């Protein structure tokens, strides 16, 4: 199976690319594996594959850190993400987001069923399960538990049987047979939990699959539409079906070549202390647990030489900024286009810590729409901040089509020089607000409401008569004849290539 | 004479550091010199010394571009600035600003008069002067003239004779014997021009000194207090007097080793078209000239082999971002300390395009005040935004003492995660606004008023009981024993140094 369709084939692709370190020395899953991974993420180094985790037994487990973090080569910065998606290692951020959006305009390719696969090579069942005896990592020193679940796919199906959702949500080991993890509004795992709650089900069939096909984990992190089963969307991205096998203990289906599958139930009735957890915004709050739903594990199936993927998330740059913000930005682009707004591109600048999205405006179309920044900024916020895809994003920055929204430097330049603070901003006090941001849950106003802004970083003339400045930069303040002279002289004179 | 007291010594210091290219090929002062310089600024390369400027005659002139721009090596990033100030090339931005602040708490070292110096080696006088025939650079293609003056020192004295101001303000060639340049409120050149106008003086004695002692050009860019002559401040920074020679044609004094001195008058009545100019925020507006005062030049004196310094300012990173906002931040820190606010440090983040200052708060002292961010942000703005030192700055960001204000990554992390948009901001509609910023002059509200904000990026508990989180980073989320095990294994396992 190709790398985008098999986690094991993806790991070997990173090895072939020289983007993987095989660590064969013993590494402790209590902090050491995550500390190595954290420093990889903070330095854009090669992904670490821990082949000798202390406490591993009977094939459970190796650990892959930083599975979708950045490479240090500028020309292949996004290559570990590209290897999730059948793209070359030189793919741009736009190429990745365009590929993830490509399935929203074409028929799903429905999964196919196989009778077995590598995920059935080994099993542990019932009273033989002891989750506290497995090498689940301690990911940050002040976490409230061992976060086994930082890069697996939760599988949960609606009561009518017709919608099966795939998504990432954190979970930690809470006991011999239990996890606790976030099941928050407005996420689909919570929407489906509440559908079951409403018909009186206490324990919902559930599976959690680790080391799924890489296209599948990318869709699991993307807010594709309500009621759309990720499996068919993934098939459409890949141009071929995902091969699924039925769980042994329930009627759910998991990718046949998953590394590790947990089969069990998600409760509607029981919660347990969950967290704290070093999170996507770069914070942990020591001692601060909150109740979250209980998952019960009834069977584990796994591949020979199974690998658990791990996101050691926190300060820049890890999967929470390369995937959560960016895939939300992709869906916000789509939503703005479907609302009729003249948006060509969107990205989640790394500087914004997954809380900002920059929206690139087709200014020719903007001028034809005969509006103004104050009206336009309010309309954009009303469109985006009242939808699920806008939930995690607190600042939208509108920029014209001379700004590369995929380049944080261009976004900051435009923000700092084109948006008059206050005057050119529309603030949103009444929309859902993302409590996990420290200025929300640990701030001065309601943790779950408001705290959002649309920043109009289009200059006034961009709405009316057009761009009337020239950038004071090498590209725009010198004619081509002068630029060519300089570029042809540069290295001969003694300047750096 | 050492590099901080002689521009010629400073040029040799840059050559010795491997931070200067001697360009001996012919370079056109019409755009080509500035295009080279611009590309050096955008890529942090070596300073260009143009030894063969097309049209140079009679020893006028060589050009040094990028005199205070950044070096590419992380360990010596500010080295070219440090060589202005007798600091090592490894000096931090904080070391530079602390050195510039060092003189407002020691007595001035008054200049000493010498009967002659290298600046008297050559002269051109009266009708022999033709400023249009000199190789003044065209710095950007859409500029309104040849900006001879981007990095020289204007010398002007008050009517009482007690205050001689040294400052940088742009000027372009306007005619055979004239320059036109910005003389704007609230700058000291304009305060002094207005003092002369009020007593009826038509032509004010003036000089412009190019290639001044590097300590002198740093103080020329710093907003030291009203009525304080830069010369004694400069002496205090340098630990000894600047040697000054009297002008031939007026009673002003210039540094004796200056490269080039123009002597003449600044008019209180005469105006000429001035600008546009590719400016510190990254913009030029083609065709947008505005009347500015006229300088008349009656004598030019200059060194053998004279060098004209040139700032090809615009997009990051050039002298307008290494010097203007940074030296303003230094003075804003001291203003806040005199006001009794608990500020320890200040810097102008590069991302803010010289419109942002981050203020570091002593959180122990803050907690003793028993205040809140909303009240505190208002007080800080009310102090800073009604003072000259705060004029060019539109956004102040308040951060706690776990944030390195000299590190744009830490400032952006704090701003994005600790300041709830709108809720945690105080907007200032009535204070003087810096019209040069595009969102002011070419924006939606008054060009000269408002558009300012103080952003409270302290979390709520920082005002009350203290910091209650831990960063989710390598430094703070893993014990020292684990960090050391990782750092000791890092290269042996196959990670990058
Ligand atoms: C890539 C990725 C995504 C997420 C998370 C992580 C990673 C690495 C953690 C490291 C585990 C941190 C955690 O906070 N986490 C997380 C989370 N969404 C939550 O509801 N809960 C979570 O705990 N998302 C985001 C969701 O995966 C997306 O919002 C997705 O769109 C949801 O799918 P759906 O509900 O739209 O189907
Ligand atoms: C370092 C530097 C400083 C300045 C400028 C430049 C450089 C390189 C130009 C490239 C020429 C661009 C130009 O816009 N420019 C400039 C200017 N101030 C002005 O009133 N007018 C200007 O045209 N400053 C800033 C002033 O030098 C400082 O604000 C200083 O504090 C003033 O001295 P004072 O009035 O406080 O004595
Ligand atoms: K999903
Ligand atoms: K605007
Ligand atoms: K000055
Ligand atoms: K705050
Ligand atoms: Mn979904
Ligand atoms: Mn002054």
């Amino acid at each position: 199976e190709p790398p985008h369709l098999s986690f094991r084939s993806f790991v070997n692709a990173l090895r072939q690319d020289g983007d993987l370190v095989d660590i064969n020395e013993p590494v402790d899953p209590d902090l050491e594996a995550a500390a190595i991974t954290r420093l990889v993420c903070e330095t854009d180094d090669k992904a670490p594959l821990f082949n000798n985790v202390i406490g591993a037994k009977d094939g459970l487990w190796r650990i892959l850190g930083a599975p979708a973090s950045l490479r240090s080569s500028p020309k292949e910065r996004f290559g570990r993400l590209a290897r999730h998606l059948a793209l070359p290692p030189t793919a741009s951020a736009k190429d990745i987001l365009d590929k993830m959006l490509s399935a929203n305009s074409i028929p799903p390719i429905e999964p196919v069923i196989v009778p077995t696969g590598p995920v059935k090579e080994n099993s542990i069942e019932g009273e033989n399960i002891d989750l506290e005896a497995l090498p689940a990592p301690m990911v940050h020193q002040s976490d409230g538990g061992k976060y086994i679940q930082t890069y697996g796919m939760h599988v949960i199906q609606s009561p009518d049987g017709c919608w099966t959702n795939w998504s990432i949500a954190r979970a930690m080991v809470s006991g011999k047979r239990t996890l606790a993890g976030l099941v928050i509004s407005p996420q689909h795992i919570r929407k489906i939990q509440d559908q079951w709650r409403a018909i009186g089900q206490e324990e919902i069939p559930w599976a959690l699959a680790f080391g799924v096909p890489p296209t599948a984990i990318m869709a699991s992190s993307m807010p594709i539409p309500d009621g759309v089963s990720e499996a068919g969307y993934v098939g459409a991205i890949a141009g071929e079906p995902i091969k699924l096998v039925k769980c042994d203990t329930n009627n759910l289906y998991v990718p046949a070549n998953s590394e590790i599958v947990l089969e069990g139930t998600l409760s509607t009735t029981k919660m347990a202390p969950e967290g704290p957890f070093g999170e996507m915004h770069g914070y942990v709050y020591p001692g601060e647990s909150h109740p979250a739903p209980v998952y019960t594990v009834n069977k584990i199936t796994y591949r020979n030489n199974a690998i658990l993927p791990m996101s050691a998330c926190g300060r820049l740059t890890d999967e929470t900024q390369t995937m959560i913000g960016t895939l939300a930005a992709a869906e916000i682009r789509q939503l703005c286009q479907r609302a009729g707004l003249p948006i060509t591109d969107a990205f989640a600048p790394f500087v914004g810590q997954a809380t900002w999205v920059a929206l690139k405006v087709d200014t020719h179309r903007l001028r034809a729409m005969k509006t103004n920044g104050k009206a336009f900024a309010k309309r954009v916020g009303d469109v985006v901040f009242t939808q699920k895809v806008g939930y995690m994003i607190h600042r939208l920055i509108l920029v014209g089509d001379d700004i590369d929204v995929y380049d944080d430097k261009d976004v900051m330049w435009a923000f700092a020089t084109r948006c008059r603070p206050g005057t050119d901003e529309v603030f949103f006090d009444d929309v859902p607000g993302f409590w996990l941001i420290p200025y929300m849950s640990h701030g001065n106003a309601e943790a779950i409401k408001g705290g959002k802004v649309v920043s109009d970083a289009l200059l006034t003339a961009e709405y009316t008569t057009g761009k009337d400045w020239e950038s004071a930069d090498f590209k725009n303040s010198y004619p081509k004849s002068i630029q060519d002279k300089v570029l042809n002289s540069w290295e001969r004179l003694g300047f750096k290539k």
